[PDB]
């Protein structure tokens, strides 16, 4: 017939964008509004579905600061598709663009926003569980949120507050490891159920990754994922916070605070934000959204 893929009544499906995926993320256009969007695709033949309830997570998160807007969820040929707001490049893309190292001012502007971002997710009874530079995207040049750090991909998310009982999920171990090893909390490595603290510790590992240029357990390889996970975990436990965060006292304080959080414990997000805003003010920085990548040549979907 037409040979063109449509999602819903108005979404024309475009070229696939980004790296990785393998066809799962495509540029799209809302023909009714003449606006571009991002379209996430999942083969209806999938072994491990995630799309539909991620969509539900996007709904639960509702409209929120730094949360991409979701417009549609529906069948598209042999895929299920989720149409959402198109954003800009990820922190990982930007990191490469900035020669794999961010200034403290940039990391703090990022950290302050992400603690709030994670607190928001947590306020909706969800724990993220997929912290990494690739899942944090800036907005688009012009759609006035380009300086806002957004959080995407809630495929590994989980409700940590049982909706009926209204109780925190029970503690338990023997959870299989799947997340990204480089940033995961030490407890995640131990096979323990993840909770709020774990999202915050992963953020800490990522902040240090940005500040140092790399993490000390980063190049560990093994004959089995399980073994790699075990080596990385061993090195994380074997690297003293004071050493990992040398030259960044606030980061060391942030990190050991979260590392010491109890499984059920609500993090003191205000306390964590203040560690960074006080530092920010002390260094004489001004929160003006002028990241290290500002002025560089940024990548694009279109
Ligand atoms: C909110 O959904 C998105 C919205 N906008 C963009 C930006 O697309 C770009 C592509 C190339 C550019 F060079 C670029 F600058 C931007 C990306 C996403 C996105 C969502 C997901 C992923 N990516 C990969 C993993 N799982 C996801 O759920």
């Amino acid at each position: 017939g037409s040979g063109v893929l449509m999602v819903g009544p108005n979404f024309r499906v475009g070229k696939k964008i980004g790296c990785g995926n393998f066809g799962e993320l495509r540029l799209g256009k809302n023909l009714y509004t003449n606006e571009y969007v991002a379209i996430k695709l999942e083969p209806m033949k999938s072994r491990a579905p995630q799309l539909h309830l991620e969509y539900r997570f996007y709904k639960q998160l509702g409209s929120g600061d730094g949360i991409p807007q979701v417009y549609y969820f529906g069948p598209c040929g042999k895929y299920n598709a989720m149409v959402l707001e198109l954003l800009g490049p990820s922190l990982e893309d930007l990191f490469d663009l900035c020669d794999r190292t961010f200034s403290l001012k940039t990391v703090l502007m990022i950290a302050i926003q992400l603690i709030s971002r994670m607190e928001y997710v947590h306020s909706k009874n969800l724990i993220y569980r997929d912290v990494k530079p690739e899942n944090f995207l800036i907005g688009r040049p012009g759609n006035k949120t380009q300086q806002v750090i957004h959080i995407i991909d809630f495929g590994l998310a989980k409700e940590y507050i049982d909706p009926e009982t209204k109780k925190h999920i029970p503690y338990r171990e023997h959870k299989s490891l799947t997340g990204t090893a480089r940033y995961m909390s030490i407890n995640t490595h131990l096979g323990k159920e993840q909770s709020r603290r774990d999202d915050l510790e992963a953020l800490g590992h990522m902040f240090m990754y940005f500040l140092r240029g790399s993490l000390p357990w980063q190049g560990l390889k093994a004959d089995t994922l399980k073994e790699r996970y075990q080596k990385i975990g061993d090195t994380k436990r074997a690297t003293p916070i004071e050493v990992l965060c040398e030259n960044f006292p606030e980061m060391a304080t942030y990190l050991r605070y979260v590392r010491r959080l109890d499984f059920f414990e609500k993090p003191d997000y205000d306390y964590l934000r203040k560690l960074f805003t006080d530092l920010f003010d002390r260094k004489g920085y001004m929160f003006d959204y002028e990241y290290d990548w500002i002025g560089k040549q940024l990548p694009t979907p279109v």
